[PDB]
């Protein structure tokens, strides 16, 4: 068995082999890198994801959110407060500014620790869930806006034709923005690519283990659990690694500079936190091997979580009995 130790592994594909994505990540998988949860991918140096990031100010972020936290240090929840609208140069200037800047750290283990001591007593405001594209429509290899779509996967594996789709999302954040621990909307993949700006640092759980956590999760959000049994799906909730440690749970972690992928894989739950002002783009999609996985995703029908118009016909086809309630949740 490939990687049993279930490591995140660092993969650094030539140009030749970064033409074709399904086959890559299928040789990554032939590694084993599946089983961390994550991966890290550092493009060929002939590759470029557009020209410049000089003329981005113009975006605007409609609905900026202030992430704002309960609990104690490092087991905590967080809310998102609607803020007013600004621009991608207006953000920046916020980030930059000194009530939200980063400290001074000597190095990546610094600046963590000082995360988690001390993330509760701050708001951050994070851009997030903005649709669109970075990528230049002439950049032709891992151009996450020109991925094969994951109706088209259900389609080419099971024959039944689906309505929706699969658009990128963009992410501006600064520092101490959070993305609390989950796995992906019907435990699909994901895709990560880091354009510019300061780091972001990962926490993971393997596949194998993530009962393990959603267990702890249990225990430490007694009431969250009680209200609803995949209350993880409400992207809320944080728990330390020095908690995890504590606790047994199986992780790993580690930081993504600008210029680099991530691939989450199914089922495995992840969690973070950016170092400044930076800006990433994300989307889901579906290999072969993601189907089982579907088919066996927790779904919240308490109505909290409420998701896009194509989780839908996922719903239906892969878990035709949940359908039905899942969709009273939704509406
Ligand atoms: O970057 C973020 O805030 C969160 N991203 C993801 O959870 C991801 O790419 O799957
Ligand atoms: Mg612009
Ligand atoms: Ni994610
Ligand atoms: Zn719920």
């Amino acid at each position: 068995a490939q990687n049993p130790n279930c490591n995140i592994m660092i993969f650094h594909p030539t140009k030749e082999e970064f033409n074709d994505f399904d086959k890559y990540i299928a040789y990554m998988e032939s590694q084993g890198a599946h089983r961390a949860g994550l991966a890290k991918i550092i493009p060929p140096k002939e590759w470029k994801a557009r020209e410049t990031y000089d003329n981005i100010s113009e975006i605007l972020i409609a609905t900026p959110l202030q992430q704002v936290a309960s609990g104690r240090a490092g087991v905590f929840t967080q809310y998102h407060k609607k803020k007013k609208a600004m621009t991608v140069g207006e953000y920046r200037h916020l980030a930059n500014s000194k009530k939200y800047q980063t400290p001074p750290h000597q190095n990546f283990e610094d600046l963590e620790r000082k995360y988690w001591k001390n993330r509760i007593y701050n708001s951050p405001i994070y851009g997030a869930d903005i649709s669109g594209s970075l990528f230049d429509e002439n950049t032709k290899q891992w151009n996450l806006g020109h991925l094969g779509t994951i109706q088209d996967l259900l389609e080419k594996e099971c024959g039944v034709v689906i309505e929706g789709v699969n658009t990128p999302y963009l992410y501006f954040g600064m520092w101490k923005t959070t993305f609390a621990w989950h796995t992906e909307d019907m435990d699909l993949y994901s895709i990560n690519y880091l354009h510019l700006g300061e780091p972001k640092t990962w926490y993971v759980v393997p596949p194998e283990h993530g009962q393990r956590l959603e267990r702890l999760a249990r225990e430490l959000f007694p009431g969250s659990s009680r209200g609803c049994g995949a209350f993880l799906r409400h992207k809320v909730a944080l728990i330390s690694p020095t908690v995890l440690k504590e606790n047994g749970i199986p992780f790993n972690r580690i930081t993504q500079e600008a210029g680099e992928f991530m691939v989450t894989f199914p089922y495995g739950y992840h969690a973070g936190f950016n170092h400044g002002f930076n800006c990433a783009e994300a989307i889901n999609f579906a290999t072969p091997r993601w189907i089982d996985y579907g088919k066996m995703a927790s779904q919240c029908s308490c109505g909290e979580a409420r998701v896009t118009f194509s989780m839908d016909a996922f719903v239906r086809i892969l878990q035709p009995e949940r359908y039905d309630l899942w969709k009273r949740g939704q509406d």
